[PDB]
């Protein structure tokens, strides 16, 4: 276990005070098929019941694989695109029927997309893949009988109304409360990486969206396990925020309640808020009532808030991501590593031919002469030679990743839309929260240089 | 040469349409610069009655830099990054210290969607911020002359675009051509050669065309043979274009005759020939061909470019002539970069030891081995930002590099990634490669990934 | 001929300095119904040929009294609305179907309607009536064969595209003109309404989106036949501005061309505008030069430009309005006085037996007693055959109006959309332009007490 | 008493939700408006460092109206027709003048867009504006002591919020209830008739629970024979409502312990009791009723109407307390009016005549019959012109009536008429009704249309 951590923007732990913990799937982590899955279960349960679907959705079948992080869905036309940083469709599919890339210019009129326009739903959740993989096959459905089902448009809504309301019904929780052991991983490291933090003077809390009652549970069930005889997990954290309502809590005014650790009851508060458990709040008064800089605060959890910029702007406080996925993306790089070498030295000799080539025509012309005809034919063959050795060789590297989609960050040879999230959101970002607290809580994190197009390599 | 942001293969490029000013053709920078800066402060104690003192103002070209920002609420100048962050700060002149800033603006994030702030990159941006600091500079030695930051801003604002049709900066500059626009053998090569290869030119400028006529023929007839016009160097010349809403909008095109210089409205497809006004929409179609089979190179990022981008589908090229000394200087700074590049890898290889030992500890529940191991990772961070530092004598000595923000790229430097698919210093640097080159963007992400074998 | 000019704010004519006119359809008369149908036929054509829509279209019937002026349309449902000056859905059609109170509900679920949303067209055009009847039809066939036309919003789309493109084409212009009788209607009054008002100082000016050839031709014909031997209908007019190009005109600062006048070359303009021909132009610039404050200006119009506030924004002009089919609506409400004072002598007693009613019952049940449980029983049959006779009148009346929209300025008992529009915008209206220059040109004009339901009545 | 723009059949209501202050509660709003001016003043020369002199400022009631708006940006209180025009201008208390007016604003129409303009009908709108006025009246007296014309006002806003949560207002009034509420025996009777109904009553209040329970005891008690809990009197009573986003939001509810206050999550639909926070949503569906079931009261349009009805459903009425002397002096102006509706008919009857000789005089092509009758328009106009400034002396002095902006309706009026069905001046004046009443909008509009026979 490596435990990196890529850095997208400088950031000095050591003048970092207060860290500030998402809860499920930040600092408790769970098994994302089994988890993923449920959802998907319930939210197509929800479906054929209170919006009385076609008895066939029951039947649909669950495959993880189907979909991938970071696609966005164009309820408009029943579409699912991998976008590029700058909104350029690299790939598309109608439910799950992959649009060519002829028919691709046909409804979008463009290679760019307005992820503005309202019709676009690019909102980075625990429960994105399997929103995808159901609405895909919704439209797939929906498509056989016309009739029988809603618009597009009105199939996305309806979906997003059911993983609303399972994630309030409060259905999910008790299932997995019911289950924690098949739900969520234990991590003896986040343990020793939370007192090792705490050690150096570092204040930690949980910030969450879930209520206390739910938070006690699960938190003692991940974290007692490692803590010395005597402990409690409550010591490891300042302060402990339920039913936050993010990204709210960020920069809206909602205000705080003081919730009684025994029983559960609330009261308004009145005055500045001090450690303890609370529910709702904001961050502006937080910052104040600890009295500190924003920039001292550093929060970190696992999916974008929509909106980087709303949230970026009205809040100052420094934000890091965990990004689950990272796993299986390393793990396909390094055993497709040969592979992406193999890709390199073929364009090189790919882009070496061009040249040669490019040069020799326009001197043929320029000279008008025939004297480089005969090499300028080779050179022709050559490179349709080479262009098939890598193309063949391309094929071959996309058997590392998800077949459909590829890769979660990379859109091609440029970034994916979803890197671009990562990048304008974190200014570091890990594949779990241990990674981090395995780093010396004063570390001086800072980024690779990028390289500009006129930047001399070295 | 030129630098590649993504593919474009000049073989399918049937048309190029040129920019005139600062792209086609080329001005002393630093005296344009001047002129504008003069004529505006000129006009403001004048149609303004803004303190006579102001004449006394001087211009430095070195007091601003392209990209910037203006905050005319706040009366500042801000150096943002890729994302809106303010990485350098000024209030008037004078440097807005880290503290201060925090007091100003709650966050380090601008919305540049907020009217409020001037982000606008014109030929004249420099000369812009560098008078109105001055401006609020000695603004605040009498905040009861002098109206609101706000308001001056928006004042300067008025001069420069009136200027800039009372006609009285094209008067100037066509009286002293020598003095303002700089001849290049190589530009009249260039376009003949991609003429040679069927490529048609076209020129798409917001000037009048007696002006155009005056300027293309002192830049460009001196390279061209005997009763050789340099009307034929162009399919099309468009005068008026009434950019940028000529790429997006929907105004009308206007037939120029060459010779009275009177207008007749539109009727059918254009023809090969001078006009004003026009859209892109109506040109492409009436050329037969696709949005991407024309490329138009300007030299500055007229407007909202995701407008620009989305509603138009034309290829877009960029000159910056600011990469001159961007290049140099980075050339300059090599052997420190080369430096900064040896020390985060000692660095790196430092901290992942830290994390193993510190992952060991727990693997098994050596506490001073870490410590020592701390210490030299603070020694190679130091070396680091003193390097860093060390780096930025080699650059703008108030704002530093154009395309970086701290150790981010600026804003400027992702709106031209985002808006040129290729950008060169000026166009000759383009002209100058074959018309059937074929430009990819540098592989630089791929052999980027090669942190994966770290592992 | 009353020549009544309807006043809803006031306006000191006394104080207007220049009367800028609409060319087509305000100064120079149209024969509506010969009119809408030849936009009908040359757009339904269009979309038979350059979009590839059904052959079936084509047999398509154009009746005038399908549809109403003022009525909006809803894109993305394929549906026609009423709506009340506050968006209240008064009554609704999908293509010619009219849709039904209950499906109405289950359709908005509510019964107002987001003008600013962008899926409802509604703007006021001198094509609004054809566009309704034929969107009308073609949603109709559109649920005939669901696959061989495109979507409800596509349609609408593909039809506003042809009503732009037949109005730039000059196809509708050629046709008028190649038939100039059978389309523009000429009337004395106009020219020696110019002429009076001209004699006492006026400056009138002409304000078309015509071009010039066009707006030469026609000027001539309707004019010219009214004016003494030797004057030239040029004299009428201070400036004639062609192309204007509104609304944009109004708010935005597309610069002016000069117009040679015998030829028609054009140059640019180099300070200020002089009394002659012009093309294009902006609002701004024209009362700059003729150093005059906009409330010294009066355009009139007949149709509302899209957005009114974003107009009375920029502008500050003095706008009135001329509506065509005020002629029948008025035509309409007389023939219907009779069985509208029989409504009211009705609703009067109804009312009356209502608070009889109201009070019997509070007091039966305030007082607990049965003494008046006889008496409300019989109001309640009264009750129900006033009920009854209204009804019925009600019908009877509507039978005055468009059977399928009632009247243009009512929604209901309320006003209309449309209503309000003509309130916003225009300070005075009139069914035509000589209704107002049969006025004096020195008229104080203002507008009768609207009457608030605080207000005492007298 | 109770006048109506929409229909609404009482029958059908099952719910009536009610504002507590200002609406259920009634209070000495010359006592209240002051108390808020004050405190506001108190805060401004204190957490702001207010020059010392505004301590001086007298509070005049009548210096304000109802509905009028801020312009933060040039510091003038304007007073817009219902369609946004400027009928009325003030610059401080100094009224801007006709010609000043056509300078400072292009256009004559405002766009409450435009979030620099304060548009908000509170219940301390008056107080706002009379301070804002002196504020900025001694502000020109040295425009480098106090902040900008926009600066100023977003302070006192901050102030009249702050006061409103630091319990500062509270505090005094619950400490002094004799001084600043009203009792009303109809009040309590009413609303038991309704209840006698079948009909259910419910509070939603921006107020504390706390301080909700001391009003509504002493306010309500005085009613309530001996062990009868004005809580009786209430379903369910909302507080900290948060509106107006309680209406079109989705936060939570919290049950209230109406023992010792402290609060529980809700889970499942809610239950007849204490509650705070919540949303309309959740409500409706809670007690399985259609919106239009449910009327709610408040006594000031807070927010944009727009959102507030398009996404809520629930029928709407308002209480209007300036009602009460509106009415009493259009009473006192009703000769005035009733003579200014004879020469208005004469008027047209005259300008009949003339356009009938005026079109006479084409139909065969007596000039001077037409002069005298043009004399007579004048005269009458004149006549007309003037009987309406003498009825300008019935009404505030400063800024005339609240309903009518010049002779078009104001603002004000357009917001009543879109967002209440019915309206009036006090609560008790719906509760003297029937609970079964229907209310009907009046067929003016109607009656109007016999312009028709004129014809
Ligand atoms: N500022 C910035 N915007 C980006 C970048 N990559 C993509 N975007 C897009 O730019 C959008 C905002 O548009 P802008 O205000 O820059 O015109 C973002 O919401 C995002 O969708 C980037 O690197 N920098
Ligand atoms: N101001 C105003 N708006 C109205 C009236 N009747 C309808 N409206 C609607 O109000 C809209 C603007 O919303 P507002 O800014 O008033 O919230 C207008 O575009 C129009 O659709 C009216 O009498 N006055
Ligand atoms: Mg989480
Ligand atoms: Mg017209």
């Amino acid at each position: 276990d490596t435990h990196k951590v890529f850095v997208n923007r400088i950031i000095n732990m050591r003048k970092i005070k207060l860290i500030g913990l998402d809860m499920d799937h930040t600092l408790i982590r769970y098994n994302s098929k089994n988890f993923e899955s449920l959802v998907y279960d319930l939210v197509k349960e929800r479906l054929a019941e209170s919006f009385h679907y076609p008895e066939e959705i029951k039947k649909f079948k669950f495959n993880f694989d189907d979909a991938i992080r970071g696609l966005v869905i164009d309820s408009k036309n029943g579409n699912i695109l991998k976008l590029s940083r700058y909104g350029a469709i690299r790939l598309s599919y109608h439910g799950t029927k992959q649009i060519s890339f002829s028919d691709q210019k046909k409804i979008y009129r463009s290679i760019y997309v307005d992820l503005g326009d309202p019709n676009y739903m690019a909102i980075d959740t625990s429960f994105s893949i399997a929103f995808c993989i159901l609405y895909g096959q919704l439209v797939d459905l929906k498509d056989t009988n016309p009739d029988k089902m809603p618009s597009y448009q009105a199939i996305a809504q309806d979906v997003q109304y059911c993983v609303d309301k399972v994630h309030s019904d409060g259905t999910l929780k008790n299932i997995i409360i019911k289950n924690l052991k098949k739900y969520v991983i234990r991590e003896k490291e986040v343990v020793e990486g939370l007192k090792h933090f705490i050690r150096y003077g570092k204040k930690i809390f949980i910030l969450t969206n879930s209520e206390y009652s739910y938070s006690k549970l699960l938190l003692d069930y991940a974290l007692s396990p490692f803590l010395d005889k005597g402990e409690h997990w409550q010591g490891l954290f300042e302060f402990v925020i339920t039913l936050a309502n993010k990204p709210r809590f960020f920069y809206d005014n909602l205000r705080f309640l003081s919730v009684n650790p025994e029983n559960g009851t609330m009261t308004n508060v009145h005055g500045p808020i001090v450690p303890g458990v609370y529910q709702g709040g904001n961050a502006k008064k937080f910052t104040e009532d600890l009295g500190v800089g924003g920039d001292e605060i550093l929060y970190i959890g696992d999916h974008i808030y929509g909106d980087i910029l709303r949230l970026k702007k009205d809040c100052n406080w420094r934000t890091a991501l965990v990004v689950e996925e990272l796993g299986e993306e390393i793990a396909s790089q390094i055993r497709a590593l040969p592979i992406e070498k193999k890709i390199g030295e073929a364009m090189a000799i790919k882009k070496e031919l061009e040249q040669k080539y490019v040069d020799l025509c326009t001197r043929s012309i320029d000279e008008s002469s025939q004297q480089y005809d005969q090499e300028i034919h080779d050179l022709q063959l050559q490179i349709s030679t080479v262009d098939l050795q890598i193309s063949r060789l391309l094929q071959e590297q996309n058997s590392f990743y998800n077949p459909k989609w590829e890769r979660v960050f990379r859109a091609g040879a440029e970034e994916s839309y979803f890197a671009y999230q990562v990048d304008r959101f974190a200014c570091i970002y890990m594949e779990k929260l241990s990674d981090l607290l395995e780093h010396s809580p004063m570390t001086y994190f800072r980024a690779n240089r990028r390289l500009l197009a006129h930047d001399i390599d070295i």
